[PDB]
């Protein structure tokens, strides 16, 4: 028979089937954890596809007896211990290009929703507020600010971050970015301003947007300490990873007014709920259910790419034939 | 005594007082119609300031016995019969520059809210929807589309329209515009594509945004007939004037799905209410309470400019000293 490939945290395999039909047997688990995956998959699965709703620890990885390649249908892979996976001889890949501009457009929409209060204005109308006079327009829309001259601070000037910077300049934003891993001069190529420390970024930014990956060194990057370094009444946007922000510190900052508003597509604990979590009673909050990446074309694009990567690993040499393996250094 | 200047449809005069203290007596009416204005104002008012919530017909204008200048605190003046005002010897001015970029940023936010469904996703979370799996993310966010390659059609390429076009290009939009009054070649200067007829604009546009003024020739520009010329599942955005769209025709188009969604900051009858009007049961609708213009700096900027214009008219020669009079042709 063919090698077994399993969709860990999902059920739909329609897009991947035409690409893997003659290369592997495809099954799905629809499991939120390794405890929900049948022994057959853990015993015989040679490849694996997964999104962001299941975590793979070293303990989880050790339970796979034949897994040779994990392909994350998406850009982020913080939910996988790529180091231990490489130790166990498991290559890990991702799909980084499918949702770059989708996430940037969602970020700009979140930024504009804070500066223009469009979402809150709409919600006020749905709740029955009557805005007849100009005085009432100013009151209901109180907080909407002029964008030109404002400083947008970008943390992580990667593919998505660069797309955010290019769009932000079209609105008159003055864009700063902090990225301690980029080579010297990337700010000159894109006509941006760069700072060397996170504190400098937070000190000068009227609006801070996160576009870095979650790694072992930037967990709770926005914490009670760094939150005190942000400008009075600053904006916070996060379409990256919920693990980057201490919602406990963010919640208090919103209540006290030190942060005028926050737009979040990712949270420390998902799915997100307005009735649970540290943000239970936090005001001036816009939240989306981790959908900044999604478009019909982006969804199909990343699923087909991931399928081909699984194919290359089963019919080629690992990791030589892999196109987007993220743990070649750790791979044994 | 000094000449009397009256704030027709408002109450707050704090910003204008320091500019007019030694030039005119300032009073406010806070009236939605001429029927609520005291006889003293109609008899002695030499100047008048007004926003968009009161209409001035020829019948209304004839009731002023000493009015010599009307200054609209804003860009649009469709709520005034400038032709009859000029006939009666009444100069009419506006403030066109204060909210150009504010309105453009609100427009882009409305456009992004349609393509990214950020507002609807937020509202779904506030209503309690649980989005745990990727399949549920696609379902709840169903309709979010990739922006690059889409065609944004602009109706009216004025100051705001041009600002919208410049921003729209940063997202990968291919921008078309229809403006039968612009001189030949304005499309080359700004690197845009131009069409000659409204039908051509609607035929090619995936998203149609209105940025023209309401005049005697474009009332119900979007009607049951022209709505049938728009692409299947097109987007409609209106931060211009509610009188440009036939909400009856728009309502049915949304229900039948011929229009995938509409974002409206202006309506045929304001204040807008989700329980009254032709849009009572229309789906896929985003509405803001005529606040696309508002920012703290823009509000102060236009009020101070309008005050100086009233000053120039009282201490100078009409309409020679006026900076933004819009009816010099009709002025006797
Ligand atoms: N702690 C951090 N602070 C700022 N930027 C970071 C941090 N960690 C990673 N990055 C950057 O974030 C960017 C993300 O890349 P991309 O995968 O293209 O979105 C890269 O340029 C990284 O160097
Ligand atoms: N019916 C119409 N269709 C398209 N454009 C129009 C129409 N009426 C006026 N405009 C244009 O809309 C623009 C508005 O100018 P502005 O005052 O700068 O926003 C001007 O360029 C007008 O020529
Ligand atoms: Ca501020
Ligand atoms: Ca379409
Ligand atoms: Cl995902
Ligand atoms: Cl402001
Ligand atoms: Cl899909
Ligand atoms: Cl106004
Ligand atoms: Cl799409
Ligand atoms: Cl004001």
């Amino acid at each position: 028979h063919m090698p077994l490939v399993a969709l860990l945290d999902g059920r739909d395999c329609t897009v991947e089937m035409p690409i893997l039909k003659d290369v592997a047997t495809v099954a799905f688990c629809d499991a939120q954890s390794t405890q929900e995956i049948h022994e057959k998959v853990l015993n015989e699965a040679v490849g694996a596809l997964m999104y962001h709703t299941i975590t793979l620890t070293r303990e989880d990885l050790e339970k796979f007896k034949a897994l040779r390649i994990i392909v994350r249908i998406g850009s982020g892979f913080d939910n996988i211990d790529i180091k231990s996976a490489g130790d166990l001889g498991i290559a890990v890949c991702n799909v980084p290009a499918a949702s770059v501009e989708e996430t940037a457009d969602s970020t700009l929409c979140h930024i504009l929703n804070l500066y223009r209060r469009a979402t809150w204005l709409h919600q006020a109308l749905r709740e029955g507020t009557r805005v007849q006079s100009v005085e009432q327009i100013r009151e209901v829309a109180s907080g909407a600010a002029r964008i030109r001259g404002e400083t947008l601070g970008i943390i992580g000037l990667g593919r998505t971050g660069q797309a955010v910077a290019l769009r932000a300049k079209a609105f008159g934003f003055n864009v700063l970015f902090y990225d301690p891993y980029l080579s010297d001069g990337v700010e000159r190529a894109l006509g941006l301003q760069r700072v060397s420390t996170l504190q400098d970024l937070l000190f000068h930014s009227d609006c801070v947007t996160l576009h870095c990956g979650l790694n072992e060194h930037n967990h709770h990057l926005i914490n009670d300490f760094t939150v005190k370094q942000m400008r009075q009444g600053a904006f916070l946007v996060n379409t990256a990873r919920g693990g980057l922000v201490d919602e406990k510190a963010l919640a208090q900052a919103l209540k006290e007014g030190r942060i005028r508003g926050a737009a979040l597509d990712v949270h420390e604990s998902e799915p997100f709920s307005f009735s649970q979590g540290p943000l239970k009673d936090a005001p001036n909050l816009i939240c989306t259910p981790h959908a900044a990446w999604y478009s019909e074309q982006a969804s199909i694009e990343m699923r087909e790419e991931a399928a081909r990567e699984i194919r290359r690993a089963i019919t080629g040499r690992i990791p030589d034939s892999l196109k987007n393996c993220v743990n070649k250094d750790h791979l044994t």
